[PDB]
């Protein structure tokens, strides 16, 4: 079964509108058919973005957004 939360992609949603370096990455990863594959974790996300996108806002704005993912997530679980 097909299991589909697009978190990551809701996150750059409302980016992609207005010509923006971080739309771009929405723009260009809409293009693919999103079907899922082996996901799982976030960090093999970061290796297949950064080795078919050389454009370093395309790669900062994804790891940007897996770091705030965890690390604010992990602060949500744990806030003082």
């Amino acid at each position: 079964m097909a299991g589909d939360p697009m978190t990551f992609y809701n996150f750059i949603m409302g980016f992609q509108n207005d010509n923006t370096p971080f739309g771009i990455l929405a723009e260009h990863v809409s293009e693919d058919k999103a079907f899922p594959r082996l996901e799982e974790r976030h960090q093999v996300i970061r290796a297949y973005v950064m080795s078919n996108y050389t454009d370093h806002q395309l790669i900062e704005t994804t790891n940007r957004a897996i770091s705030l993912y965890m690390a604010n997530l992990e602060h949500h679980h744990h806030h003082h």
